[PDB]
């Protein structure tokens, strides 16, 4: 009906419909916590090669891929079969994110389903319109020659269909966190991945002491390029003063960023957090990216945080410091 059709399109403009989608045992893994901890104005998708792995994952909705190629069982940390289970089910996936404005793509590079998939999705993604935006991570050293190879490429191939591209040097960690089994490492990796990819899209769906417009979210991310996080959080006195000097200061941010073209600055933190230091955190980064970049920021309060005060750096417009390579990411 027409009169109804034109309540229902009042709706659906009232906010941005995103969509954060997991792909690989890395994603899968991730999509469960969002969803679990639940994710704000975000639907979750999680599609991986094992059907083991996919049952016990938890969210929104759930898709096994590739059933030919893999019997369910993985796909070995071949690129090429993850790639091509995707293309099977490319249509199943498609539907999974049919009317999205804005479709995270995040897993862990280096193995098959993800690092094959992750570009796919990141098509059929743009192909719909939605504004593209992937958060992967890359492979510890500890894992070999031959993994970071597969990473390198895979980041290869993402980045010719997102709109920002998101990585993490999961290595640069243990530049802050000791050293540990490859097991623990990965826990703390699980953690940065959803600091990441939730305090981005909270960014935009959570409300704060600080308008987010999504025109501007859309605008300044339509051309993010390459993209590095960078975390930090005080306790002391200058907590803003701390976290914000902490994460510009983060190893996860391995690039320059005297010519950041944008930014993403998402500061959270108790009841007491104040505009002032809000505005603190934001001048801080302002003055080291160019100084005519678009800077998006929001300053929400975090349900379970006594007096700490996290901030989230997602720097754009870096792909220019960069050189990929087949053993990682080279300062340029
Ligand atoms: N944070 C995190 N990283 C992990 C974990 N397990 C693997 N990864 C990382 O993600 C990369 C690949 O993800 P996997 O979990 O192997 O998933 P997958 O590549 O989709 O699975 P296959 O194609 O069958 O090999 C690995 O090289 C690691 O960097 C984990 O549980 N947590």
């Amino acid at each position: 009906s027409p009169e109804d059709k034109e309540l229902l399109e009042y709706l659906q403009q009232t906010k941005a419909k995103i969509t954060v989608v997991g792909c690989g045992g890395a994603g899968n893994n991730t999509i469960t916590r969002l969803k679990m901890e639940g994710i704000e104005g975000a639907k979750t998708v999680a599609i991986n090669t094992d059907a083991q792995q996919l049952i016990r994952t938890k969210a929104d909705k759930k898709i096994l891929i590739g059933k030919k190629l893999t019997r369910g069982l993985g796909a070995g940390g071949n690129p090429k079969i993850g790639e091509e289970a995707a293309k099977e089910s490319a249509e199943e996936i498609k539907a999974a994110i049919q009317d999205s404005d804005m479709v995270f793509i995040t897993c862990g590079l280096g193995g098959g389903t993800g690092t094959g998939s992750a570009p796919v999705v990141a098509e059929i993604s743009k192909k719909i319109g939605a504004l593209t935006v992937a958060v992967v991570t890359l492979p510890f050293v500890m894992e070999g020659k031959v993994r970071m190879k597969n990473a390198m490429e895979g980041l290869e191939r993402l980045k010719q269909h997102t709109d920002t591209l998101v990585v993490i040097p999961n290595e640069k960690l243990f530049e802050i966190v000791p050293n540990m089994p490859l097991k623990l490492a990965f826990k703390v990796a699980d953690e940065v991945l959803i600091n990441a990819v939730k305090g981005l899209v909270e960014l935009i769906t959570k409300d704060g002491l600080i308008n987010v417009d999504f025109a501007d979210v859309k605008a300044v991310m339509n051309n993010g390029g390459l993209a590095m996080i960078g975390i930090g959080e005080s306790d002391s006195e200058k907590r803003a003063k701390e976290a914000v000097s902490m994460a510009l200061n983060s190893p996860l941010l391995d690039v320059d960023i005297d010519g950041a073209t944008g930014a993403l600055i998402h500061v959270m933190g108790p009841e007491d957090l104040t505009l002032e230091e809000a505005r603190e955190v934001v001048a801080t980064v302002s003055s080291r990216l160019d100084p005519n970049a678009t800077i998006i920021y929001g300053a929400t309060i975090d349900e379970n945080l006594e007096n700490t005060v996290r901030v989230l750096l997602v720097i754009t417009g870096v792909q220019s410091r960069i050189e990929f390579t087949d053993t990682g990411l080279k300062r340029k």
